């Protein structure tokens, strides 16, 4: 089925262009110490990027002191005793927020999409309290959901997410959202121990419920939800509390529940920049989209392509990376690497042999396959001449 791209029904539309560092979206901060304005001051090369505007708060603010007692597990409710809340007004929005504001605790999960986007879109949104799952459209509602700040910068409200690594960055990116009060289910797994890490083991020997492979693998952009997806989507943040208090009170029990906040402290700081801007320096605090070795030489060697064609190679690398940006999709979307691996190892030199290539070709070589042909006919030239 046809799936319309849901960025053009974006407010603030999307821009690839890499102009100038990432700048928060971020309109107002609750629960701060420092001013916002004290946090939205750009900083100089050292490259120049702006700061996380919740590190202060983040690094000082005290945790709940719930947290920090061994209390006795509260099963997670009977699946079948209520239906996922599905949020998608601005209304059922702000009634969600009220409920938020009454726990001591949420879960917290998210689904992203990256095959027809360039950075990706956040499709879904999953949060569990101990009463209620609730499903947040993402897609229909990226403007209105920074007023969860509220309760996601609340550092009396826990915030429990498995592997909240890629989440933070995705968060701010579109949501302009952060998280003061984070604990994070995977460090607590790997502080204790666990043969493994994963929310599939912790969902089957903790909450007894098997998750088929696969789903995240799956559209989330389409509307509406399937009924497996809607059930996997829920699933992911349903359980999740129980597991918290299970993995918190050994946590404590051990005397390893302090470095599981700090490991959830890091995981929170992290800040998205583009990959222009991205640090110098290595490190787990920063994530930036690109930032390695030219992929071109695996896929000559892989394919084994002629030595001379490098920049053959390198000129396809360029181009599909600048129609993407400029289409908004993914480089594999416009053109995966085999098929770019088949067109320098074949160099078909006019329009029927891009597009006869025995690998068959994407709607974006098709459309594009005279430049293509000009592109590859120019290097076999240059090659001989050069």
């Amino acid at each position: 089925k046809r799936v319309e791209k849901p960025q053009l029904k974006f407010k603030s539309p999307i821009d690839n262009s890499e102009s100038h560092p990432f700048i928060p979206l971020l309109k107002e901060k609750p629960n701060a110490l420092k001013p916002l304005s004290e946090s939205l001051r750009l900083v100089d090369d050292d490259p120049s990027h702006y700061p996380h505007p919740y590190e202060y708060e983040i690094d000082h603010q005290e945790y709940s002191p719930e947290i920090l007692q061994i209390r006795e597990e509260i099963p997670s409710k009977s699946w079948d005793d209520s239906v996922p809340i599905w949020v998608d007004t601005s209304t059922e929005l702000e009634s969600m927020l009220e409920d938020l504001k009454n726990t001591k605790e949420i879960a917290v999960d998210l689904e992203h999409h990256d095959y027809r986007s360039y950075y990706g879109i956040v499709c879904l949104m999953q949060i569990s309290t101990r009463e209620r799952d609730y499903l947040v459209d993402t897609l229909k509602l990226r403007e209105n959901l920074h007023i969860l700040n509220e309760v996601f910068t609340n550092p009396s409200i826990v915030k429990v997410f498995h592997g909240a690594f890629m989440n933070i960055i995705w968060l701010q990116r579109d949501l302009g959202l952060y998280v003061v009060g984070l604990f994070d289910t995977y460090h607590a797994s790997k502080a204790i121990g666990l043969p493994r890490h994963s929310l599939a083991y912790l969902l089957e020997n903790f909450a007894n419920f098997k998750t088929s492979k696969k789903y995240q693998l799956a559209d989330w952009r389409i509307r509406p939800l399937s009924k497996p997806m809607t059930a996997y989507a829920r699933a992911d943040t349903h359980f999740l509390l129980n597991i918290y208090d299970q993995l918190r009170n050994k946590l404590i029990e051990s005397n390893k529940l302090a470095g599981v906040l700090y490991e959830s402290r890091n995981v929170a700081k992290r800040r998205f920049e583009y990959s222009k801007y991205r640090p110098l320096t290595p490190s787990s605090e920063v994530y930036s989209p690109i930032e390695k070795e030219s992929p071109w030489k695996i896929l000559m060697y892989q394919y084994n392509i002629p030595p001379e064609r490098e920049v053959l190679v390198r000129e396809l690398y360029q181009w599909r990376d600048l129609i993407a940006r400029r289409d908004d999709e993914s480089p594999r979307f416009v053109m995966p690497n085999q098929l770019l691996a088949a067109l320098v190892a074949y160099t078909p030199t006019d329009v029927i042999g891009v597009v006869s290539l025995t690998n068959g070709v994407t709607e974006h070589v098709r459309q594009n396959a005279k430049l293509l042909a000009n592109l590859i006919r120019d290097a076999l030239r240059n090659i001989k001449n050069t």
